[PDB]
């Protein structure tokens, strides 16, 4: 049997993000749209600032810009919180503590509006250094590949991960990012409360050549791996 989830998801899916910012008071909004085909844990998107020049580097929002994406294999099927929670969707929520730096807390709601997947997030941040790498832009526009380890959260009826993103840096060394994070229901309806399991992710940034206004596009795959 195929899950009410699982059955979203069968195919591609259109995807819209829509994020407010605000980083030291820079005040920002990016809109992104692109698709997710979870049967390859495979995103595409391509995200615009709206308002101008990004305050931050691109690289430090990948994380905050769907994991129902995920490829779940067949023998992984009752761990994928993230589907099971849909249409009605889930809140994510993190903080993310930049080492030597600020911290960025974020809240999304990832759900179904009609047939697009949908990812709202507001996003503060706050203690940045105006010299420091994000405020100052040092960071290369590439990324590494991660896995994070997903928890359930039982209290919460969720999950929960922490992981540290490392953003390179010229100079060869890195800038740590480290993720605490939250996922909750939207609604009251069953969810799938997982084992301990991996989540392995390969992103990569590129730019698209006819576009003049600040951008990032992002091409991303997620596989879930499981301790057995």
């Amino acid at each position: 049997m195929v899950s009410k989830g699982e059955e979203l998801f069968t195919g591609v899916v259109p995807i819209l993000v829509e994020l407010d910012g605000d980083v030291n008071g820079h005040k920002f909004s990016v809109s992104g749209e692109g698709e997710g085909d979870a049967t390859y844990g495979k995103l595409t998107l391509k995200f615009i600032c709206t308002t101008g020049k990004l305050p931050v580097p691109w690289p430090t929002l990948v994380t905050t810009f769907v994991t129902c994406f995920a490829r779940y294999p067949d023998h992984m099927r009752q761990h994928d919180f993230f589907k099971s929670a849909m249409p009605e969707g889930y809140v994510q929520e993190r903080t993310i503590f930049f080492k030597d730096d600020g911290n960025y807390k974020t809240r999304a709601e990832v759900k179904f509006e009609g047939d697009t997947l949908v990812n709202r997030i507001e996003l503060k941040g706050i203690d940045f250094k105006e010299d420091g790498n994000i405020l100052g832009h040092k960071l290369e526009y590439n990324y590494n590949s991660h896995n994070v380890y997903i928890m359930a959260d039982k209290q919460k009826n969720g999950i929960k991960a922490n992981f540290k993103i490392r953003h390179n840096i010229e100079d060869g060394s890195v800038q740590l990012a480290d993720h605490y994070q939250q996922n909750t229901p939207i609604g009251d309806g069953p969810v799938l409360l997982p084992d301990n399991h991996y989540l392995s992710y390969q992103s990569a940034l590129s730019k698209d050549p006819n576009e003049k206004r600040d951008h990032m596009v992002l091409l991303e795959f997620v596989t879930a791996a499981g301790i057995t």
